[PDB]
């Protein structure tokens, strides 16, 4: 057996992430301050006598600057009582902050609030086109729309064409905030990229900046660095004593990048142990598809495929070699996972994410199977099998395992497939299929999402894209709309599956799979995240 050579490159980051030394002189001087730093922006939120549109830039900016997960309680009875006052009185500006900051906290404000900036054609009013400000907010809010939202049809469009026209001769920092915007949404992005940009490009330059929060933005982005730098070594040292590297050298070599993807999902330090868990597993699964996908034969596949469904140690002997690395590899791990859960009577949960994976391997070999018949299925049959080779569904109940708060009946929601994680999934499917569809169609991957598209509904590869593009979007209003509350589950339980559709945004970004080529997109966001601090 001659396998297909390796074409992927290896990893830039080296060893350098591989030993961190905290300086726990400096991490307990700034855990000090920032208790201090944390008081005093705790009465600003609860001060008396705030205007509107105060309250709410307040509230906006420590979003922004990273530390509202401090100020989770003030800030929903903020915007709480906000809600439940229904004031529409105000300006562009003011209304379409309030509207998004209600809506991405699930409350569920009529978008009637907007009616007095439209004509009777339902058309924003073009005289708004030199409120700057304004056309900022709205653009912001654009993107929180559900179904019932089509009164905004036109906000996006609207404010965009006039962002553009107006940025260049804005003052700075506000030209680079809108020119940033016009390039990543806010309600769409990473939040811990947001956040870095921020305070380092806009706040730390604005000439109105509350000197307290920007001191305690730097301080604590700067405290919570230092335990990713401890996790992700950590994780480094775990991955290295593994040797894929070696021993499994077809394989992309991605545990930062994997690292980073974690961090996407929940970046809090109470998830410390999700994200180590989280990572791991995303680390894994990788290995499992560059098997399937570069170098695997029809038949190794297949008894990969029948030892994963057996999940049993006895199986190994059945397997090549090569295989019996990671087989064994991942049967170990979810040992690691059950001994690591059970000092909290979690062990039981770890079932969960098991049945997830061995769906995704069932559909990877089924995937392998349409390209060796070179069987192009139609695009309902196409979905019912890629959709879980997304491994969203997996990464998703994955990132549950080491949150502490988590039920069974949190798991027994997820697994019903909740419409909020489908819409997740179909992002990071009809996204990747846009962005692979020219590689994998060289490779003679005659079943690639656009290809069972084109084929199906007889259009062009251009109908077809746009045909997924379609899709992505009717997806986000169903993750904005099952934000909404009552929600099924708590808040924390569905954040982390928009964060996943945020990272495949993010990752992707320009039509490019960036996590197999990290270097244009991931690489400057690890090093914003991960390498270099914020200078204060």
């Amino acid at each position: 057996i001659v396998r297909p050579v390796a074409d992927f490159s290896p990893s830039l980051w080296g060893d350098q992430f591989l030993s961190f030394s905290i300086k726990n002189q400096v991490a307990e001087k700034y855990a000090k301050e920032i208790e201090a730093l944390k008081e005093q922006t705790r009465n600003m939120l609860l001060a008396t006598g705030m205007k509107l549109a105060d309250t709410l830039n307040l509230i906006d900016t420590i979003e922004r600057l990273g530390i509202s997960y401090h100020f989770e309680k003030e800030i929903d009875d903020i915007l709480d009582q906000i809600y439940n006052q229904n004031s529409n009185c105000n300006d562009l500006c003011t209304s379409a902050l309030q509207f998004r900051l209600l809506r991405q906290h699930g409350f569920n404000i009529s978008p009637e609030i907007f009616s007095k900036f439209q004509d009777e054609n339902g058309k924003f009013k073009e005289s708004l086109a030199s409120d700057v400000l304004g056309l900022l907010n709205l653009y912001e809010a654009s993107h929180v729309r559900t179904h019932a939202d089509d009164i905004l049809e036109d906000a996006l469009a609207f404010s965009t064409i006039h962002l553009e026209s107006a940025a260049p001769h804005l003052k700075s920092p506000l030209r680079e905030q809108v020119t940033h915007a016009l390039e990543q949404c806010l309600h769409k992005g990473v939040p811990r990229v947001e956040t870095r940009f921020f305070i380092s490009s806009i706040y730390d330059k604005e000439q109105s900046k509350n000197n307290v929060l920007l001191r305690f933005a730097k301080l604590d982005f700067n405290l919570l660095q230092m335990l990713h730098k401890q996790e992700l070594a950590q994780v480094s040292r775990w991955w290295k004593d593994l040797d894929f590297v070696t021993t499994l050298p077809y394989a992309r070599d991605r545990v930062v990048e994997c690292y980073f993807w974690a961090l996407g999902v929940y970046f809090e330090p109470q998830y410390s142990q999700a994200r180590v868990m989280l990572v791991k597993t995303i680390s894994m699964i990788s290995i499992v598809d560059d098997t399937f996908d570069a170098y695997g034969t029809v038949k190794e596949l297949e008894a990969y495929t029948d030892a994963i469904q057996r999940w049993d140690i006895n199986e190994i002997d059945r397997l090549p070699d090569y295989m019996k690395i990671s087989y064994k590899a991942i049967l170990d791990l979810y040992k690691d996972y059950e001994k690591e859960l059970s000092s909290a009577g979690r062990s039981h949960i770890v079932c969960h994410a098991i049945e997830r994976m061995k769906e995704v391997v069932r559909n990877y070999n089924v995937e392998s199977t349409w390209f060796i018949e070179g069987y192009t299925p139609p695009v309902s049959e196409y979905l019912s099998n890629a959709l879980a080779t997304t491994t969203y569904y997996y990464l998703a109940t994955t990132s549950y395992l080491g949150m502490k708060s988590a039920t069974e009946q949190d798991f027994e929601w997820l697994s019903k497939n909740p419409k909020i994680l489908e819409a997740s999934v179909i992002i990071c499917r009809v996204i990747d299929d846009t962005a692979t569809y020219e590689v994998e169609k060289s490779r003679g991957q005659i079943a690639t999402g656009i290809e069972c598209c084109m084929r199906d509904y007889g259009i062009s590869t251009k109908e077809a894209m746009a045909k997924f593009q379609n899709m992505a979007e009717t997806a986000w209003k169903d993750i904005n709309e099952g934000l909404l509350r009552p929600t099924p589950v708590s808040t924390e339980f569905l954040t982390p599956i928009l964060n996943l559709a945020r990272i495949v945004e993010v990752t992707y970004i320009h039509n490019l799979d960036g996590y197999t080529h990290p270097e244009k997109v991931l690489k400057p966001h690890i090093i914003n995240l991960l390498v270099d601090s914020i200078k204060i």
